[PDB]
């Protein structure tokens, strides 16, 4: 029921309160997710301070933090990596399966081997913890024929309550503001928690998710006319044909073993085998519009006659396999007459991604005037799919970190992760070894206020070679941070103020000279990359016993080596707040809502006719909720999203993608 979650293992791999973490940490609680109906990982991230989204199409969105892209999401500290163009729906993961989401902003190289200096996102699974049959079931009806049904049930399976089990299952069907769009999803997670004898705990489970989308969009609506004037469409407008579909199926097995070897020492072994399979047939439009006739003009027609295509069709299928295990120990040691905490462990991960494609380009004659276009396009007589990609990544790490007690109110965190990383591709192989250091310092001024200072890093390997022919050294994302954290009411209310600087280094830059003794391979030089700098402030917790409020604000600057704004489509200033208020005179009633505000964003498009700049001015989005506790078991929740019905663009960096219009939702819940 509390917005503030007391402790976390996030950032350092050591169990502590947020105050003791010398990094910017945000934790999204179960209650916040229930109040605002954050049902997907994507919805959690877009309502999280310092995280922004870019929606390429109806089901594909990418998430950014501090000017950089998040390239992996994790489940119980196990990460799964992805490429921008191969979106396996990881942000569509159903939240009903997870207790909470831990967000760490900056360089998270101690938690994971590779990545960008953006953010680590960790989804924590629901566990069977009650010693009594407990659960809840719910039915939700909303706008665009949405129906959502969820059951969460748990119980011990033995008289002593040593063996316990929890099952979460659900189904959702809905349409959209988009013409012909339909999504159907099934989700299910099962877990068995058994306390083996004394000092041993074992967890084992299975996760299944399936999302089938009909008429999903690919790309956006033509933003530009040949004369430079911009275009506007009804938010219901879709380029998705009736034969278009995207279907994905997720199957995972996972086990966690915890052993208490001695007083103050515990060993943990987390393992997972994950698989996702997808099949899709879709069509996209990517062109300018000739205002007089409505005819489309290709953005690459300058290259010649075979390059004037205005869209495409594609039949894409594939499979991702993840076999990963994390083994670590945490305990105490005494040096210089004082107790200090020590964490050490290892990681192994094997990730394979195999894709099949069949595709064709679309020319202006094939589609006709865009003014009469509504997905009414003939399906391609698909040729046989061919192996488009087959990649295997082996990531192996050894990591150690100690929290040193310099004095009672002063702690120094010193860590390092060494990583052996390898990729095997159809065209090449690359192996890289890197040591990522962690240095932090936390000073407790008094019982409620603390200051911190930290140096954190992460590395990103790159498929670029120098004049010698050797692969270029990986990109390092270095985060320098100073801040102030407060804790009140035994961590029930917390505040954080962070000032950061990110230096992305060893970024490949073309020399404009080919590699001697190669077939035109371009030679690259390692140079300083993106520099990002900003401030974050968040207040999270209970103001009073019946008033829970989360309030955040950020402002940052991100620029490349040249000095140009990196991703100008993402807001530099944002304010995200959400609140819950239970009436002291009527405690059966809880009211609330929230406001997400962002400043102006833009994107320049260099075309043949000149430079066209996309604009999206300042806007807020308002959500409201109310919950009435009818009986000790039954409650009714009503939610309104985008109350002022703001028309806004979620894809300023490309073709027009509209954001969610005003939507309503009624939910009945039976708890016990
Ligand atoms: C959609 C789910 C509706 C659940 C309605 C549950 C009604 C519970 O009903 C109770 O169940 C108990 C045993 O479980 C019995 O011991 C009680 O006598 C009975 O009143
Ligand atoms: C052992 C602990 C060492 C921690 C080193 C952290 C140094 C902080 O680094 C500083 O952070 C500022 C951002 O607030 C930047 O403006 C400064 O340029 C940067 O030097
Ligand atoms: C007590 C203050 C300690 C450092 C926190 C303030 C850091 C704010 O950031 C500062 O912004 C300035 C320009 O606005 C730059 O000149 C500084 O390099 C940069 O550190
Ligand atoms: C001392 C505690 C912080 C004081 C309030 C925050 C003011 C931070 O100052 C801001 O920091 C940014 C990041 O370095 C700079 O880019 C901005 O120019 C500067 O205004
Ligand atoms: C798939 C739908 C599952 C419905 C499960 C209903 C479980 C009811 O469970 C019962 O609920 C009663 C209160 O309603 C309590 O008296 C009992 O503790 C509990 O056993």
């Amino acid at each position: 029921n509390d917005y503030s979650v007391t402790s976390t293992s996030a950032g350092t791999k050591m169990q502590m309160t947020q105050r003791d973490i010398p990094q910017s940490v945000t934790i999204v609680s179960q209650q916040r997710m229930e109040d605002q109906q954050l049902q997907t990982l994507g919805e959690v991230m877009e309502n999280t301070l310092g995280i922004s989204k870019s929606q390429a199409d109806s089901d594909r969105a990418l998430y950014y933090s501090r000017g950089f892209q998040i390239d992996n999401y994790m489940v119980d500290g196990i990460p799964t990596y992805f490429e921008s163009r191969w979106n396996l729906g990881d942000a569509l993961s159903d939240m009903a399966l997870f207790e909470r989401v831990e967000v760490v902003r900056g360089a998270t190289g101690l938690m994971t081997g590779t990545g960008n200096p953006s953010a680590a996102i960790n989804m924590v699974r629901k566990h069977a913890t009650s010693r009594e049959f407990k659960g809840d079931v719910s039915a939700e009806y909303g706008s665009w024929n949405k129906e959502r049904y969820v059951a969460d049930l748990q119980s011990p399976l033995t008289e002593d309550g040593k063996i316990r089990a929890r099952i979460v299952g659900g189904y959702q069907n809905n349409d959209s503001w988009l013409d012909r769009y339909n999504s159907e999803k099934t989700f299910f997670s099962g877990i068995v928690d058994a306390d083996l004898g004394d000092l041993t705990t074992l967890s084992a489970g299975y996760e299944y998710q399936r999302i089938d989308v009909n008429s999903p969009t690919w790309g956006g609506l033509p933003r530009w006319n040949t004369d430079g004037s911009s275009n506007s469409y009804d938010r219901a407008r879709s380029t998705a044909p009736d034969w278009a579909y995207n279907d994905k199926e997720i199957n995972k097995v996972f086990m966690t073993l915890k052993q208490q070897f001695a007083d103050t020492w515990q060993a943990t072994l987390n393992a997972t085998h994950s698989e996702v399979e997808f099949d899709s047939k879709m069509m996209y439009v990517d062109a300018y519009v000739n205002k007089a006739d409505g005819m489309l003009v290709g953005p690459y027609s300058n290259y010649g006659p075979g390059f004037d295509y205005v869209g495409g069709t594609g039949w894409n299928s594939g499979k991702r396999k993840v076999d990963a295990l994390d083994l670590f120990a945490d305990g105490s040691y005494e040096l210089f007459g004082r107790q200090h905490n020590l964490m050490f462990g290892g990681s192994y991960s094997k990730q394979n991604n195999r894709y099949f494609s069949s595709w064709a380009n679309i020319f202006p004659d094939e589609i006709g005037s865009f003014y009469n276009f509504n997905g009414n396009f003939p399906q391609t007589d698909w040729s046989p799919q061919s192996l488009a990609q087959d990649d295997t990544t082996h990531m192996k790490s050894l990591y150690a970190a100690t929290r040193v007690t310099l004095a009672d109110p002063l702690h120094l965190i010193l860590g390092a992760r060494y990583t052996n990383w390898r990729v095997d591709t159809l065209t090449y192989s690359m192996e890289k070894n890197h040591t990522t250091p962690y240095a932090g310092l936390v000073f407790d001024i008094n019982d409620n206020w603390s200051t911190y200072a930290s140096y954190t890093s992460i590395f990103q390997p790159q498929n670029d070679r120098d004049s010698s022919g050797k692969y270029l050294a990986p990109i390092t994302g270095n985060n320098y941070e100073l801040g102030l954290k407060s804790d009140w009411m035994n961590s029930r209310l917390t505040t954080t103020l962070a000032i950061f600087r990110i230096e992305q280094d060893n970024v490949a830059q073309s020399t404009g000279t080919p590699i001697p003794g190669s077939n035109g391979e371009t030679a690259y030089k390692a140079v300083d990359g993106t520099v990002s700098k900003g401030v974050e402030f968040e207040l999270n917790g209970a103001i009073t016993d019946n008033w829970q409020l989360t309030f955040g604000a950020t402002r940052y600057i991100a620029e490349d080596n040249e000095g140009n704004a990196v991703n100008p489509n993402l807001p530099r200033t944002t304010v995200k707040m959400f609140t819950s208020y239970r009436l002291p005179v009527m405690p059966e009633l809880t009211v609330g809502g929230g406001v997400n505000w962002q400043n102006r964003v833009y994107t320049d498009t260099v075309t043949p006719y000149g430079t066209f700049r996309a604009e999206q001015g300042s806007y807020a989005l308002v959500d409201l909720f109310t919950r009435y506790q009818v009986t000790k078991n039954f409650s009714l929740q009503g939610n309104v999203n985008n109350l002022f019905d703001k028309t806004y663009d979620t894809n300023v960096e490309g073709s027009i993608v509209y954001g969610t219009p005003r939507n309503f939702s009624i939910t009945g819940t039976y708890q016990f």
